[PDB]
């Protein structure tokens, strides 16, 4: 008990950090920089909280790290500013919970108290049992008459290894009978699908974690943009609520999900809704084009037929699982005029065979319409086309890089002028020279070796 510390707050270097991780099962670490104004204000409140845990005889220890002094210890935790407070259970560096609440001593303390102590809540009666289940979407309850058995201990070891799910443990046999159990066992409760799964086999940590990993998550899941992080190989069903046989088609989307669990994540989204737009335009779809299906992995794919049984949606997945389905690239409809004017219009389908034509010197303007800089350049580009309208090898082109995506080259800033020489090796050269007709002409005739 003679370790470096300030006001009951452990001073952590990179030399002792993992030593305090093991010597303290509940370690709250504040990452601060001595110049940070907000780290200054938290400092006496952070220590005030450490003294109050001390007075209660709490085992929870509060520590801090001077990011200017270690620097590599802030790098090793993806720290993105100061103060940064991370909570470590069981010295596990894999799942540190970030503290994001109030920075007064009483806030910090009440936050710790609600997530310290053993990970499995002891259940004496059916009240605490069914409360634990109702308190979360997914809950796991272990049933052990002898709580000292390895099965019980391996269960508690598995409970500590998971934080996203509440764990319960009981020895009361009124509970066993209540939940239809005559012997020891583990039951996973969920508010979806079958609603309940029972564990089978040797009750070990490894087998328990695997049992939970595969039994959480619904078969098909409702898509919300707040769930997008945790959710994201996925198959996305854009299903409107207004449609007929909604339940029937949803059923077909679930039975197909039964054959790909753990490999493909089945997600259905309500297209009729107003919050599923960022994603419905991310795939370049409209409510009218739905019901629709889009599989991804960023590689995205798209089914052949447009109908939604179980067999076709399944084989579609199988077709993707072996090539047999080409990546779907976003691309406009290639207007038949596209090449009937001095400036040839490009889209996603022709691009490669146009731009990378081995007998052509293609000059493409990647653009967008609201881009004032790409409308200040529009008259100069049409003049460049008219100048080279009857040229033999030179072709002047333009593509809307919004509604089109191409694998060959990427563009996200407009306007971007790229030149594709007439060669076999698919060479590309950027034009960063004077945006003038004189500059364009000086650059083309000179092969591209002079300019930019």
């Amino acid at each position: 008990d003679a370790p470096e510390e300030e006001d009951h707050v452990l001073v952590l270097r990179k030399s002792n950090f993992a030593e305090a991780l093991a010597a303290h099962k509940y370690l709250l670490v504040e990452f601060y920089a001595p110049w940070c104004g907000h780290c200054k204000a938290l400092a006496p409140e952070y220590a005030k909280a450490a003294g109050k845990l001390k007075a209660e005889g709490s085992e929870i220890r509060l520590a801090k790290v001077d990011a200017t002094e270690e620097s590599d210890l802030a790098q090793q935790y993806g720290v993105r500013g100061y103060p940064t407070i991370k909570f470590f259970r069981n010295g596990d560096t894999a799942s540190p919970k970030e503290y994001t609440a109030g920075r007064e001593a009483d806030d910090i303390v009440n936050w710790l108290k609600k997530r310290t102590g053993p990970a499995a809540t002891t259940l004496p009666d059916g009240a605490a049992a069914e409360s634990l289940v109702e308190s979360s979407e997914v809950a796991v309850i272990g049933f052990f008459k002898d709580v000292e058995s390895d099965s019980a201990k391996q269960f508690l070891q598995a409970a500590e290894a998971i934080d996203d799910i509440p764990f319960g443990i009981t020895s009361n046999s009124d509970v066993f009978s209540k939940y239809q159990l005559d012997k020891d066992g583990v039951v996973l409760f969920k508010k979806f699908d079958e609603g309940r799964n029972n564990f089978e086999g040797e009750v070990t940590k490894e087998n328990l974690l695997d049992f939970i990993k595969h039994n959480q998550l619904p078969l098909v899941i409702e898509f919300t943009e707040q769930t997008a992080p945790k959710i994201f190989t996925h198959i996305l069903l854009f299903l409107p609520k207004s449609v007929s046989d909604y339940d029937g088609k949803l059923s077909n989307f679930k039975t197909a999900a039964e054959s790909f669990k753990g490999k493909i994540l089945f997600i259905f989204i309500d297209s009729d809704h107003t919050d599923n737009q960022r994603i419905l335009e991310f795939f370049g779809l409209k409510k009218e084009e739905c019901p629709a299906v889009r599989l991804i992995t960023m590689t995205k794919y798209k089914p052949e037929s447009e109908e939604l049984t179980a067999e076709r949606i399944t084989e579609f997945c199988h077709r993707f699982l072996e090539g047999k389905i080409k990546p779907h690239l976003m691309s406009q409809e290639l207007p038949e005029d596209w090449d009937k004017q001095p400036v040839k219009v490009l889209v996603g389908k022709n691009f490669e065979d146009v731009a990378f034509d081995e007998k052509k010197n293609v000059f493409v303007e990647f653009y967008a319409p609201w881009c004032g800089h790409c409308k200040q350049l529009a008259p100069i580009w049409d003049k460049l086309g008219e100048t080279y309208k009857d040229h033999e090898n030179i072709v002047i082109a333009k593509m809307d890089s919004t509604a089109n995506e191409v694998e060959a080259v990427k563009v996200h800033s407009f306007p971007t002028l790229k030149f594709f020489p007439a060669s076999a090796d698919r060479t590309v050269i950027d034009y960063n020279g004077e945006r003038t007709l004189d500059g364009f002409k000086k650059f083309l005739e000179s092969g591209g070796q002079d300019g930019a």
